[PDB]
């Protein structure tokens, strides 16, 4: 509910005052309150303050890949009814294998039109706890499914159109329309690996690390999209909670990255956990002040609303530190239309005739085609349009709640690939023929019956919720249980046989991909409400596979080189790499990796320049319409696509470049651009602008300070390497972009 600023207590203060400052309406609603009210109002279950009428509001609300289930959202219990459902949109690693900006920002302002039209029905609140911007850096990362994927850059441009699309632009022009959160600051990306609690785990991470790979994607998102709020993780970084951390939540946060008086929320009772677990301080109250001070506006708990008063009184914070958060956090609400009229508010007029409109079910539809990768394929697919009788086998065929992931909401329906193939016409012979991790073979019978008299395979498995989850990281990054032993059984037929490799991480494919009896493999992760029909029409033809392999497919033994501990990218004495940049073994597909039904022929449409002086580059970094040097320009490719098949289809154009000059080590590959050049017809060509910053060339050195060395550097185009083109920086190194060091 919201309060009465024309009837209610509130009407004479000046936080009721439209025409006043956003700051200064709530300082005016800070000042009028009591300091013991304040406090019982840090927390995310807030009960507001019935003396002035200031009605309850539960902060924790989540709407990951669309209007999730949370404290802070009901769906009506009539299937129904009104506000039953939500367009639950694929999983972000699918959405990241889309590789399309466009894409993610009508995505992004879905989610928050219908979190829009379910707040107005009082079931929803006005900030959410989304993106998770992680870095999905170890294969076996329970929650890496949330995640775009591993590169930080490709995560960047991801949180960037989803923070835009869902707080309603790149700034509140009249009010926000959701107050977004990203995810986690810290190197939080594992849950339970071998007994190490992400609530007591400490990440030893340095400097350069920190800098070059946990941290872009946040400065993309606070600094670049303007986020109104970030979440600290739970672990610690160096031995200190992040939400401890005025390193990490002032210096780099608000002030680095220029959150601002924005507001940060804990990890949920991560304040609980800076003592215990993290054992960090002796008491809890001095938990809380130390979370306080060094930061942290918001308990995703109650260790706030029952311990800041006596660390007010125990002189460890001040009650001007607690003024300065709750502030913080009624200047957001003010900003989000919470005491201002309705009737000057549209965002405000949604109702359930906007939630499941057709435009959402199409665009997750959408999605889900683009998102899905091709890995391999022999021409078995597209099938063949005399083939009727397709036998749908395994643990995924009839996937439905499978389909979602985790942090979904209800959806208004769950088209599996059994329903999609009946939709499509097909005699269909099902048989799920064993578990998702099961040792039983005595379904394998089922499954072989229902293949022997059809004219395709389709087995469909891997991994779901079961195997990969929030507090459940991976042991290894295998086929779980028997699933491989059907495959082969059904590959004895020798049929046209389509595997299809679903859920968030991958797992080790190359005995399928070995196998000549083996003719197409998929990944479709979690492809959502309409993922089914999204998996048929890419079969049948009727959508080109486009997407391309967000993460790497480590080969099995992987797990035995690295612990899920070790926080450091780079190789060494006891370090394979992390990610595609730096890992020194043979993945068993490459990330970027995607293949189509049509083959391309790819040129230059221009010229690519073959010199730059960084001095050069710097001075006119500030007359390009950017604010930050990082965000300048370095250059801009214009590659000529040409479809030179036969069929119709999307190309994701992937910009990687390489450098043997500045710090040392220098990474394999690092995707510097990419764009998803849409629909071009056989023969037709089209042009690929691919625009490289200086902040994606430069080079992190041990400071974490980003700047430009000079030498010889290579980029390409493709994981295939189609084209490729060399230039050089000449000059001196200048810096780019500074970095606080550690307090
Ligand atoms: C808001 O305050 C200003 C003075 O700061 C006053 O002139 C204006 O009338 C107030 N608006 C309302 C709606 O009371
Ligand atoms: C503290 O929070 C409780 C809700 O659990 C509420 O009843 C009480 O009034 C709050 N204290 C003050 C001083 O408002
Ligand atoms: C959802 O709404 C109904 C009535 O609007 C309310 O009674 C119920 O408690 C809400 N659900 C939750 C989980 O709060
Ligand atoms: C951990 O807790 C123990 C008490 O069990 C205490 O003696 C020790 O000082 C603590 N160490 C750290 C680093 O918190
Ligand atoms: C497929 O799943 C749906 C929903 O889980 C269920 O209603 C249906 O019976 C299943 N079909 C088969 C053939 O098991
Ligand atoms: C597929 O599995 C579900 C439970 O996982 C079960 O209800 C269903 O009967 C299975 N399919 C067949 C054909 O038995
Ligand atoms: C299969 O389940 C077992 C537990 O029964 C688990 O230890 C193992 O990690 C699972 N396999 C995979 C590949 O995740
Ligand atoms: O990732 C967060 C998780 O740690 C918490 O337990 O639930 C809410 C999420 O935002």
């Amino acid at each position: 509910a919201f309060p009465d600023c024309a009837n209610g207590p509130l009407k004479s203060n000046l936080v009721c005052n439209a025409s006043a400052d956003p700051v200064s309406r709530a300082k005016a609603l800070v000042d009028a309150l009591t300091l013991e009210e304040l406090v019982n109002n840090t927390v995310n279950a807030s009960p507001g303050v019935p003396r002035v009428g200031l009605p309850p509001y539960n902060w924790w609300s989540e709407a990951l890949h669309g209007v999730a289930r949370s404290p802070g959202t009901n769906f009506s219990t009539v299937p129904g009814s009104p506000f039953s459902s939500a367009t639950s949109f694929p999983q972000p690693i699918i959405l990241g294998a889309t590789f399309d900006d466009d894409l993610i920002h009508s995505i992004a302002t879905v989610i928050s039109t219908e979190a829009r039209a379910f707040n107005n029905a009082g079931r929803a609140g006005l900030d959410f706890f989304t993106p998770n911007i992680n870095p999905f850096k170890d294969p076996r990362w329970g929650r890496g499914q949330e995640t775009p994927g591993e590169d930080p850059y490709h995560i960047a441009q991801y949180v960037y159109q989803l923070i835009t699309g869902l707080q309603g632009g790149l700034s509140p022009d009249p009010y926000y329309k959701v107050v977004a959160d990203c995810k986690h600051f810290a190197g939080y990306d594992l849950e339970d690996w071998h007994g190490n609690n992400r609530m007591a785990f400490n990440a030893v991470i340095s400097t350069q690390d920190l800098a070059e790979f946990y941290t872009p994607s946040f400065q993309s998102c606070v600094r670049d999209a303007h986020v109104g709020s970030v979440m600290c993780s739970y672990n610690a970084v160096n031995g200190v909670p992040s939400c401890a951390s005025p390193y990490l939540l002032q210096d780099l946060i608000r002030d680095h990255f220029g959150l601002g008086d924005g507001w940060i929320t804990s990890d949920c009772d991560a304040v609980d956990n800076v003592f215990d677990p993290h054992n960090y301080t002796s008491t809890l109250v001095n938990a809380s002040a130390v979370s306080l001070k060094a930061g942290t506006d918001v308990d995703c708990g109650t260790t706030y609303s029952q311990t800041l008063v006596d660390a007010v009184n125990q002189k460890l914070v001040t009650e001007d530190d607690v003024k300065t958060s709750m502030v913080r956090l009624y200047s957001s609400l003010v900003r989000l239309g919470y005491f201002d009229s309705p009737e000057n508010q549209p965002w405000r007029q949604l109702g359930w005739a906007d939630v499941n409109t057709p435009s959402a079910q199409a665009l997750a539809l959408t999605a889900a085609e683009e998102g899905v990768v091709l890995l391999k394929n022999d021409g078995t697919l597209p099938l063949s349009r005399r083939i009727k009788h397709i036998a749908v086998v395994g643990p995924w065929a009839n996937a439905t709640t499978q389909m979602q992931g985790n942090y979904q909401g209800i959806a208004p329906f769950l088209i599996s690939p059994l329903q999609a193939l009946q939709d499509a016409g097909f005699h269909v012979s099902f048989a799920n023929g064993t578990a998702i991790n099961s040792t039983d073979t005595s379904g394998f019978a089922s499954a072989l019956m229902a293949a022997k008299a059809a004219d395709a395979i389709v087995f469909a498995g891997g991994i779901d919720e079961t195997i990969e989850s929030e507090g459940h990281d991976r042991d290894s990054i295998e086929w779980p249980g028997n699933q491989l032993d059907l495959i082969e059984q059904l590959a004895a037929l020798r049929k046209p046989l389509i595997v299809l490799q679903m859920g968030g991480g991958q797992v080790d494919s190359s005995s399928l991909k070995a196998s000549k009896a083996v003719n197409a493999l998929l990944w479709g992760g979690y492809p959502g409400q309409s993922g089914g029909t999204a998996i048929v029409n890419i079969l049948t033809g009727k959508t080109a596979p486009s997407g391309r392999l967000p993460i790497t497919q480590y080969p099995a033994a992987y797990v035995d080189a690295i612990p899920m501990t070790d926080m450091a990218l780079r190789p060494s004495s006891s370090s394979p790499g992390r990610t595609y940049k730096w890992y020194t073994g043979t993945p068993v597909f490459d990330f970027g990796f995607g293949l189509h039904y049509t083959s391309f022929k790819l040129s230059w449409a221009a010229s690519p320049p073959s010199r730059f002086d960084i001095s050069s580059l710097v001075a006119g970094a500030k007359h390009a319409g950017v604010a930050f040097t990082d965000l300048a320009p370095l250059f801009t490719f214009h590659v000529a696509v040409k479809n030179s098949g036969k069929v119709t289809s999307d190309y994701v154009a992937l910009l990687f470049a390489h450098t043997t000059v500045g710090p040392s080590p220098a990474p394999q590959q690092e995707l510097v651009a990419y764009t998803r050049v849409k629909g071009i017809t056989p023969g037709r060509t089209a042009t690929a602008a691919l625009s490289v910053t200086l902040g994606s060339i430069a080079r992190v050195d041990e400071s974490g300070v980003r700047s430009l060395y000079p030498g010889k550097y290579s980029v390409w185009v493709d994981t295939t390497r189609e084209i490729m083109h060399t230039f050089e920086l000449t000059g001196k190194t200048t810096q780019i972009l500074g970095w606080p060091q550690p307090r």
